[PDB]
């Protein structure tokens, strides 16, 4: 590792948080039932997009700015393993929310990292729009517990 993270390193882990969380709504919509199973799967489609616009952006962006060291400690947690639980047929929307609402707060904190290490106005532009929309999707989360749960 967390210290001497590259820019380029950065992206690559935002773009598996946002490859797995796609995976983990949609996944999750198998087991809710109605405007929760379509809220679980905007989700899904909003990261979709969310990974597309990173991948663009590791691959775009120029090297010496990629190829740079964000000073200090760089947090992240690579997305959970959630394969045992995702078999079970009796899934609380509580005990999921809880999940997803800790993994969701903890890739926001990464993304934020992210664009404080771009230099480029462009991608800082880019990157906080994916924050703004990464924190309505966690405040759909608090709604959903606070509300079904």
């Amino acid at each position: 590792h967390h210290h001497h993270m590259k820019v380029s390193d950065i992206l690559t882990v935002a773009i598996r948080l946002e490859e797995e969380g796609e995976r983990f709504y949609r996944e999750l919509s198998e087991h809710f039932n109605g405007e929760i199973k379509k809220t679980f799967l905007e989700l899904a489609d909003q990261e979709r997009i969310h990974a597309e616009i990173f991948r663009k952006m590791s691959d775009q962006e120029n090297w010496d700015e990629v190829d740079s060291y964000l000073a200090g400690y760089a947090f992240y947690e690579v997305f959970p393993d959630t394969s045992e639980i995702l078999r079970r047929k009796d899934l609380t929307l509580k005990e999921v929310l809880d999940i997803a609402i800790s993994v969701e707060k903890d890739s926001i904190i990464l993304y934020y990292e992210l664009k404080d290490g771009l230099v480029n106005s462009d991608a800082q532009k880019t990157v906080k729009k994916i924050i703004d929309q990464e924190k309505e999707h966690l405040r759909k989360l608090l709604e959903m517990k606070r509300e079904s749960t």
